[PDB]
């Protein structure tokens, strides 16, 4: 059929980010425009999970993936308010279903945060970028990290304090924390330092203190399980399956 090949950039979605429309099917993609771009193409032609945003091939680099109608979780979370307990814990479970999926093949994000996390036109959450992704585990063997990789709000304390560390205890930090911003609409700290204040008075458990005071009892719970200083401590995420909200039935 002629012409199927022919895309037009209608607009930008945020190198840069466009949103492309094929010419003859109306069918819509997103294009990146961009050593790292090699690995970064690598990493996405191994993913294929419905909570993972999809490649559909490269081509200056042209990475076309998969255009997600709904925009960013960013825009979901109302600025020091969130959004709804039940639509949280729905992205939430999305979420780790994603994440689960990447840490058994052996591949961590490191850069969760809600920007990252894209949804389709059925509101299902999607995993995006891995230009910071890295494979963690390869012949079934482990790889500990060293890099200083993510988004200071989102990183997990090990980062900041250890030369090596696991890969997965990082990702399930930047979770909570997601969790964090969707129930309270605020980001706890700058950086989970005991020099900021914000992370030595949840430490100190001073949950009266804002984002902690907004957010319910049982998903708070979850939170003091994940928001963990020591990573070897840190909930994984089988135990944040078997969590009391994570299986509580909610609705609006
Ligand atoms: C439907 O809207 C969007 C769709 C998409 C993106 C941003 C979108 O929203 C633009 C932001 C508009 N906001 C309005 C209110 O507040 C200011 C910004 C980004 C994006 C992507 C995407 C896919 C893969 C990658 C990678 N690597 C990066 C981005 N696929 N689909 C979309």
């Amino acid at each position: 059929v002629p012409f199927v090949e022919d895309w037009d950039l209608v607009q930008t979605l945020g190198g840069e980010v466009q949103l492309a429309v094929n010419r003859v099917t109306e069918e819509a993609v997103a294009v990146k425009i961009v050593e790292n771009i090699k690995k970064e193409i690598c990493i996405n032609k191994m993913l294929n999970h419905e909570n993972v945003v999809k490649f559909y091939g490269h081509r200056i680099q042209y990475l076309f993936l998969e255009y997600c109608s709904g925009g960013e979780l960013f825009d979901r979370i109302e600025p020091d308010i969130g959004m709804p307990e039940p639509d949280a814990q729905r992205f939430f479970h999305q979420l780790m279903a994603g994440v689960v999926y990447l840490h058994g093949i052996g591949i961590t994000h490191r850069d969760i945060k809600p920007e990252n996390l894209l949804l389709d036109e059925r509101d299902n959450l999607k995993i995006s970028d891995f230009g910071l992704a890295t494979v963690f585990r390869y012949n079934n063997r482990e790889r500990l990290l060293n890099k200083m990789c993510g988004t200071l709000p989102y990183v997990a304390p090990e980062l900041l304090k250890r030369r090596e560390f696991h890969a997965e205890p990082v990702d399930v930090w930047s979770c909570g924390i997601v969790l964090t911003a969707m129930l309270a609409g605020e980001l706890p700290w700058d950086q989970p330092s005991d020099s900021c204040q914000e992370y030595s008075d949840w430490k100190e458990k001073k949950t009266y203190l804002n984002p902690w005071k907004k957010i319910d009892s049982a998903p708070l719970a979850l939170l003091h399980k994940i928001l963990v200083e020591n990573p070897s401590a840190r909930i994984t995420i089988p135990d944040i399956k078997k969590d009391r909200w994570y299986n509580k039935p909610l609705k609006k």
